[PDB]
């Protein structure tokens, strides 16, 4: 039933068919212009951009901007997300998070190793394996340097080869042979690196760009500790991902990649480039994070809502859907309960079920970033920004129904004081916007909710 | 400088010129279909509808649906509000509330009495003055009966004639001669009803429909106690309002009306004595419900303009004020000028929120403000995405909330049954102010993170 | 059993060994105030300071006139005796007596031909405040506080309303004094009427009256209620007054000293000072608990709250301003059957209603916190009260916050809240669930059958 | 410098010397009268009671009631606590918690094994080891049965013998050979019984009554996971505690005990008695928990404040003292900061230091029972109930300066709803009652704070 797109070329051919990708043949400077073009695209809900000619490297390597920004397809703003996750172009916000959460109840599917892949048609070794051959975009005026990895995946394995992590972490260019990035000890990349430091050996790595579109979504997903992204991807699409052996490092990489950067991480934390392999006419996708709406919101926040939905359902909570509204910049989670939630959780009041949701979320990886969690009924679509704001304004008390917890916070969230940020300790709220029992509720006043179907059908016939 | 539209025909001709009104010649049943057509229009941002043919009364009286709903005019969703208030079709949310607040600093302009008006071309008296000859729309399935007044103005004078109140209150049809409605004692209509009840005499009234488009906005405005709407309308437009004498009741009604329902209120039922109308009458309706309708575009908007005027009169550095339409007239956004600290030394962010709360709490409008968000003026409160982003990223999940308990809006949704029954519940003032300009982090977007040459080069490539 | 003057009051305290005479000289400059603080804080007897540096044995000073009593098992005895009750009257019986008088018609006073307070009469230059002690009660004060436990009689220009207020009056020199005339109080309002006519307001300050007067003088009665009428209704008989020698004002015949004068528009001016042989000038040295700020002002404010809450038909068993909370907290105890008496309300609902009723009254601004509790706890028992708040008030919910006018002297406000006169006040819900749904209390009285308790009392008491 | 009382007889001889113990020679019924006599004693601040004749067992076994209740010694209400912890009869609230916290910075002192002890002068085995030989007091109405362990220690060890826990937990009698009690998995006793259960073996146990008076205080103390109570006692007193081998179980028990009950815990959980040993004329102390003031407040709450003081100081916080007020029934912790706290914690505001205190406490075992923590200055004595209430009323804002955290709660605390108790999830607050800087403060108005020393000395001469 899934319609999985197997590489970036298939993804781009589907966006072409829906007139949702534009080619720019005029030269664009990776120094700020490429990043600015990506921001213009996100903010004006423009087509994805194929930057065909870049200052410094010419037409050698293309750049794909806004790979999963909001779509131009009429009535389908989530189309790039839907297609990236093998769903219909018009799949809803609920169908998307439900598909991802459903795969969390399935057994992982191991990948398969292929003899060859287009990502190894061109191989650069030794002094030829130089990043100066590719664009080094300075994405924002104030950045420390060029961010080479914003929509690509870092691949590392434990020394024993028992666990392989695919993660999306920012990587900054130092020079043609060296890059750097953060190895936070609370995430897998850093935990795996510590195992390589204990054995006194450089950690082999590979960074892939322009893989099949579903990979960066799963690489952004806060899966539990023992779950490999490749296995989850396999369970999600219902078939094994095809991997190819890296040329210089005993790692398996997606065969769908446009570019593969291979090397070793040395404490010097520096990534040292040993080889670069790429398919003919390579494409390097970028993601330019900032205010809504970009892949921070359409990918990272969205897959975090799908993980919350899976965790809440695993705790046997009657959750209809979960969503991280794009306008709230991945600061809010909306939890919608089924209409029969009281029958499914018999001893709890509205405050009681909010206490239980808080208790369940508080025990997970993702709790620290939830600055606010709004608990609402499923008569509200949390992906409809007007209906969501209306529900919060009219259903959340101005004083009560707020559960405040203090603890770890997202250091990048905006709603914290300087001392809260410095201590890494601040407030997170769970807000109760649930209504009284369905029979006790006042009828909703709108076209859909206040008129009989024959009257609505007659009006649609006259006006639509 | 204002471009006032003197009646409903001028208003409709301007909407026609901007392709923002659609004529429906097929019959529409006032029983639910008219209300449903109005809701479809609001919710799909459709053109205003001129319901030309209505079952029961045919083509006699027309109905105007979504008279001040969101506009179809590209890039100008507030165009119906702007044109209704004599402004340019493209006037912004700020220009609109600023125009209304500016008129609060001006002296009232007394109206002028004219000898005749089109609203009296046809006069029905005695048994002919029957509301069954006009449409009686059942606007929502669950309503108690037909709501005859939703976008019309009820004119009422004190027994001494020293004060003339123009108000917009709900009026439900009982039969062809009788209507009923709420006379809340905290409003001028319920306060003036207490003066005519004390004298044991019936209160004369006159309800007008389809007046010039600016009247229902001022009728909805919570002006201070001693301020007549007619005087404010005169100060706003910069010229006197032309009134005509009522045929049967000693009240001065707008000469721009389509229909004038004259009568007297018994000690609460409205009893019809006369119905005058101009040729080919138009009866506008407003079908209140979820965003966005005239509850939001008129009532909430004029309440933000009054808050802006009151806050400025208290010498507060308020750049703008707005009642977001998506929040259903439950929230007020107060944006402070960038130099508010220089203008209000030596208050902290919490200090200025305390002062705003203290000022608002002393006014008429405080009870309906379920939440007030105090933000900086780098946020447009009429941009729903930017507003939600500012609240999510700038209001603490726990602190910077001033809670006050007292009178509430009995129709607001965020109250318990006991809070509604007591008429006593919580109202919050939320602090979403940034630290000083120099201390602030740079905003990350196309406009805020790139040099002008880089933005201009990108606009050249992509626009 | 009303005590008609300060000598009757002092004779009753003597009979209960609750007053001590200090014949050794005490300096009005700080020592008298320090002796009063030692007394309050050590729950010592009231002090009769006979010899005072500067004036000697002329005018005596009564310290801790209504401080906590030394009488075993009766700490509220000075309050009880001051209000004509039994020496052992409880916290509840005291506030209930005062609240009961609020349901009664005022009793007009009677004018007598003479009084002991006019046995001596100083006029002109003889009317010098320097003849009497001028105590500097606290190190940091601006000057001597002459009025701390006396009453300021004032009438409107038309003579239709007479206010008996207790306000702080500071000595400037031998003839002039100064004090606060807050416009939200009667003394500031009655003053505005005299300013509108462009005339000085005649006044009269009395010291050492019958002990019940300073309690009613501290009570926040409604706007149209005279203090002398309430006193008359409280005691059930008219208050005997006398015409002031130099001003058109009637003053208590029970006074020790009467200081008559005029208020030029804020300074005061003395005309005459009349007194009875061997005068006594009582003082009140306000500070940390427990003094007359707590035993009189806070207590009478709880009695007024009890009267207002009952007038709103609320099932209030008692009300109290705990002394340890320095007149910052009001405790409202509901009757056990409150749910039957207020049928549609939840615990939160009755707290909303109490808040709504209190918010409409004069006294709301000083209630920094109001705790709504059941009547199974005594709010005058500081241990039981703290236990009830700790175990029954949620650490997060059941708090109704209101913002508005505040007591500018309350401690729990920021500098900006004080400067704006706008800050938070809370109503806390500490009500238990329905009587059947409750857990049994674990203590001697609540966990054991009466035969078992009686057998234990026989063995151990 | 310590003056340790090595058994209950030494403790009782010291209370006799201070006229703080009374003997009852008239028979007292263990069914409710003994418990009622203990409550009368606590509530009237009476002497400790030695009940010499108890209905059913006569003069065989005595009962000591209110072993650490408030003392009758003039000016020394904490004397039973002070003497129990080897301090002077007049040691203050601060000196007591400071002594206990100081021992937390010291190395544990291993105990010593002795050949014999008075607690084994009489040995009952087989059918003779029957609890019906001793009083079985029904302490309260509501109690499911007789509570045999209220002021005694439960001694258990791990199968490997690497860790020995001395615990004070509820033990209710079933019959003459069987008892039951709670084995909370969050405490050591339940964690240790799981290890015996995994080996398919009953857990050996010993319960001791009437040991030296310091033991029940340390058994109530929430020490960290790897710290044995016997080692802490040794470090506290500055000398090894003397133990004797148990007769029928492989455990070491205090040689100072009046009574040893030895046996094995079975899952079907029930304590089964295999031997009872006791010294001549045994004394069985009881603690009758209820409203203030009993050993719940004078021992458990007090040692929890000492542990909080030790943890806060280990986090380098400038804490002058910590205390759990007796009137607040072990629901509140008061944290008093030193006057110079701002100099010692330079970048923090009053709210900032409260956030830091909350963060430190939240990382510890004791967080859950802290329904409220009040952060005050050290110009307030938190053991003075009037001054404490005055400080909270006048210094804590009616709305702000409250940090709320949600999580684990004390299931026995009163201030929780039925749903919060059932979920084990509810609110806990940290309240900011700190004054502004010392120069910015208003002077305190009282005898001590508003008058010069010569004026105070002159007044004391006149009136004292
Ligand atoms: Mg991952
Ligand atoms: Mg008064
Ligand atoms: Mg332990």
């Amino acid at each position: 039933s899934m319609k999985r797109l197997k590489d970036l070329r298939e993804y781009l051919a589907v966006l072409e068919a829906h007139q949702d990708v534009r080619e720019i043949d005029e030269p664009v400077d990776p120094h700020l212009e490429a990043g600015a073009a990506a921001r213009w695209t996100y903010e004006n809900r423009g087509p994805a951009l194929m930057l065909n000619d870049l200052t410094g490297t010419g037409r050698f390597c293309r750049i794909l901007a806004a790979p999963a920004g909001l779509s131009t397809i009429p009535g389908s703003p989530l189309a790039r997300v839907a297609l990236s996750l093998g769903l219909d172009v018009s799949a809803t916000a609920h169908e998307i998070v439900d598909s991802l959460a459903a795969a969390r109840t399935r057994e992982p599917v191991a990948p398969v190793v292929v003899d060859s892949a287009p990502c190894q048609d061109n191989v650069l070794l030794g002094d030829d394996a130089n990043l100066d051959r590719f664009p080094a975009p300075l994405l924002h005026e104030g950045d420390g340097g060029p961010y080479l990895n914003t929509w690509g995946t870092i691949i590392v394995s434990t020394p024993d080869g028992s666990f392989t992590n695919w993660a999306i972490a920012r990587v900054m260019k130092i020079d043609g042979k060296r890059m750097t990035g953060t190895f936070i000890p609370t995430q897998h990349l850093g935990q795996i690196r510590k195992l390589w430091d204990n054995l006194g050996q450089p950690m082999p790595f590979a960074i892939v760009q322009g893989t099949e579109p579903g990979i960066p979504f799963v690489a952004s997903m806060p899966l539990p500790d023992g779950i490999e992204e490749v296995g989850f991807l396999g369970a999600y699409f219902g078939e094994p991902l095809e991997l190819v052996r890296a040329k210089t490092v005993d790692l398996l990489v997606p065969a769908s990649a446009e570019i593969v950067i291979e090397g070793h991480v040395m404490p010097g934390p520096e990534y040292v480039v040993d080889a670069i392999t790429y398919r003919d006419d390579p494409i390097w996708p970028i993601s330019v994070a900032g205010e809504p709406v970009d892949e921070t919101h359409t990918a990272w926040g969205l897959v975090t809502a799908a993980e919350a939905l899976a965790l809440l359902r695993a705790a046997k909570l009657p959750v209809a859907t979960a969503w991280m509204p794009f306008e709230a910049a991945a600061h809010w989670l909306i939890v919608c309960l089924t209409e029969d939630w009281r029958e499914r959780m018999p001893g709890l009041s509205r405050d009681g079920i909010c206490l239980r949701i808080s208790q369940v979320l508080a025990a997970t990886r993702i709790e620290a970033m939830m600055t606010r969690v709004f608990v609402l009924d499923d008569d509200v679509d949390p992906s409809d920004q007007t209906e969501l704001a209306w529900a919060i304004a009219t259903r959340v008390s101005p004083a009560h129904g707020r559960l405040v917890r203090h603890g770890m916070i997202n250091p990048l969230a905006g709603c914290y004081s300087a001392e809260e940020r410095r201590l890494g300790y601040g407030p997170k709220a769970v807000l109760n916007g649930l209504l009284p029992p369905m029979a006790e509720r006042s009828r909703r006043s709108s076209f859909r909710h206040t008129y009989p179907e024959p009257v609505r059908q007659r009006v649609i016939e006259l006006l639509a």
